[PDB]
């Protein structure tokens, strides 16, 4: 019903997937580095509150009359609701400061790939709290009580909700399904696997950035889908741009989803064949991505998609080889990358005394 | 995650226990052909049955023939009813196709112009609209997304608008929820089982001058953005005073519990509750339904938060525009703006399984 908040990694990679999510770029507008740590700091209290369901600050109510709440309330009356807060710095961040010589070679900036059509003001920020729930209302009351708090130091830069399974209903032994209707993450870095996690996600002091040791890089991606074209598409191509079927998502010429796929009998340009490991020179990821219904566009389309966010031990060796070898992926008929950031993800805060980004700073 | 029974005297998704997801969806009919329309109409509600049921409409979602396209998107295989409802209204501007100018409802009242309004046309009206309410919010996608393929070329969505919570209860016996104000929102509406109240002010009725809508209602929505910079800078006195019922709480001023009967003289005099009361409007009373939304940022720093405000009447010109008119000086307007519109006559229940959605109006 809760996670613990503390811990030589932030919570919110490998715990397990909450239901909901809202995402939050900010822009820092201050140029002080004394009132920005002093944020920091106000924000960690704050997020040991929030996760565990207590108000912020005073709390939402019962202070003196003449002065605003500590919080804004909307969460009263609900549980934590597996709420984790996870924060990242995205390179711009160290533009400021004077921290350009401590930015991790690791937070590389991606390159521009082919169908990029990257909306500017839905992409970068200077940081990130991603902030995951199985209640939305949860997760909004936590991005918003953060805005609230850092007001004349940060700004919202952009926002994104997403969903994904619905516990309640929902079996815990069982793919969720993305919009475009096969399962999804079955092939995935599973937070049980320690070892895995050590190797591909989490950062190694001797990867060259001592302040970001347990730490991880985050790669977000907004990602439309053209629904209506892919609704018109036959039984057969579907399953032909992914290399699985859809009712099982067995491999193809396998019977069950989780048999191990056959490269060779999928598509050349099959999704799966060009995103496994083995062609991919072992480049491995942690998937954490959400789906996402924003509403109808200006042609009465729907605005939905996934909300794409991997993790991963180095952006040059992780996200970057395999999204470059999706170049001739089938999928790319029915999808259009329309945002994107990266962010450096610090270490877990180890205790009641400790404060996020206390190794940068 | 049960399953809503579809038929009835009455539409699913109004008197409803309130499921915690919306997706809502206006259409506007692209089709000249009555008899085209009302085909339409009986495939949706086949559809319907089967979304409401948790079961894939046509033949499945998946071992048809491979060269043609599943009947169903598959995005909701696997997944439980989820209490799913599918309501559907009828717009005014429909009554201009298919010569039903002499059906249109008395009660389909054309909202006039409020002070504060600032409605954005492409976003507003529209010929019907589906309101598509359950508690997963992919199989509230799923059912709009498959609703509007079955309708492709007859139909088009003018616009949709998904809430991530509800702001509303039908239920007094369950927790009242908060809206993104931090108020509980929902404690004096009308319950589902109060029968007498829902036949006073929700049904339609036959004596009420339109045969076709009998057990039927007529459906206000409201696209409503909160100020919230502006309100989270409010004392919580100001707050407080603003509804007339404390934060916390959430009981009238003065008083303990939630649930103890307004006072409203001791309100200020443009308490938002004690304006919107039926003592107020001469007995006016609504059944509230809407649900909170939130659509990314303002592109100025800030969330962009709203109400998505939907009420149910018997009369649209006895319910909501009363009301309404009586907020013209409730506190709350400095914190919000009302920035869509749409009004829709509810048709009443789909019988059984031979009826269909409408049928009584065609
Ligand atoms: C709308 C966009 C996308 C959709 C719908 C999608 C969907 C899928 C599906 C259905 C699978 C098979 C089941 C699974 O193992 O999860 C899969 C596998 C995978 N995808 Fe994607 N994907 C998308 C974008 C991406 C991107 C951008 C990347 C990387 C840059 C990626 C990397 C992978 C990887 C590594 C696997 C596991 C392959 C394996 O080892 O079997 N996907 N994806
Ligand atoms: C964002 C806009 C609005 C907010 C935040 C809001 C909030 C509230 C709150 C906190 C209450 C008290 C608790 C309750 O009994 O539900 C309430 C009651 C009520 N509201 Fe609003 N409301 C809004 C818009 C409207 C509108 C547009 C109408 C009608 C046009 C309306 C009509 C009513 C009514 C009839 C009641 C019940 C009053 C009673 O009988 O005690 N509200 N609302």
């Amino acid at each position: 019903s809760a996670v613990p908040f503390h811990g030589a990694h932030q919570a919110g990679i490998a715990t397990p997937v909450q239901d909901r999510l809202h995402f939050a770029a900010f822009d820092v507008t201050t140029e002080d580095r004394a009132a920005f740590v002093a944020l920091l700091k106000e924000w960690t209290a704050a997020a040991r509150r929030l996760t565990a369901g207590h108000a912020v600050g005073e709390g939402a109510y019962g202070g003196l009359p003449e002065a605003p709440p500590d919080d804004t309330g909307e969460a009263l009356g609900l549980k934590p609701s597996r709420l984790t807060l996870t924060i990242g710095f995205g390179p711009s961040l160290f533009t400021r400061f004077g921290l350009a010589d401590l930015r991790p070679e690791a937070l590389a900036d991606l390159p521009k790939f082919p169908g990029d059509n990257l909306d500017r003001a839905r992409s970068g920020g200077d940081l990130c709290v991603q902030a995951c729930a199985d209640d939305p209302q949860v997760a909004v009351h936590a991005i918003r009580n953060l805005a609230r708090i850092g007001f004349g130091k940060v700004v919202v830069r952009w926002s994104q909700l997403g969903f994904g399974k619905t516990s309640s209903t929902t079996p815990d032994k069982q793919t969720p399904r993305n919009l475009l209707g096969f399962k999804d993450g079955t092939r995935n870095i599973a937070g049980t696997e320690k070892d895995r996690l050590d190797r591909f996600v989490w950062a190694a002091e001797k990867d060259g950035t001592p302040w970001m040791t347990g730490g991880s890089y985050l790669v977000a991606r907004r990602i439309r889908m053209h629904i209506e074209t892919w609704d018109r598409a036959s039984l057969q191509e579907q399953e032909d741009v992914f290399g699985r079927d859809k009712g099982e998502g067995a491999p193809v010429g396998k019977a069950k989803e989780r048999d191990e796929p056959f490269l060779k009998a999928m598509k050349p340009d099959a999704h799966v064949r060009l995103a496994h490991p083995d062609s991919n020179g072992g480049a491995t990821l942690l998937r954490r991505g959400y789906s996402f219904t924003d509403g109808t566009d200006g042609l009465g389309r729907l605005d939905a998609g996934l909300f794409f966010l991997a993790y991963q031990r180095d952006i040059r060796t992780g996200f970057v080889p395999v999204q470059r070898n999706l170049a001739t992926d089938a999928l790319n008929e029915y999808i259009q990358h329309v945002g994107s950031a990266v962010f450096a993800v610090p270490p877990g805060v180890r205790d009641a005394d400790d404060w996020w980004g206390s190794t940068l700073f």
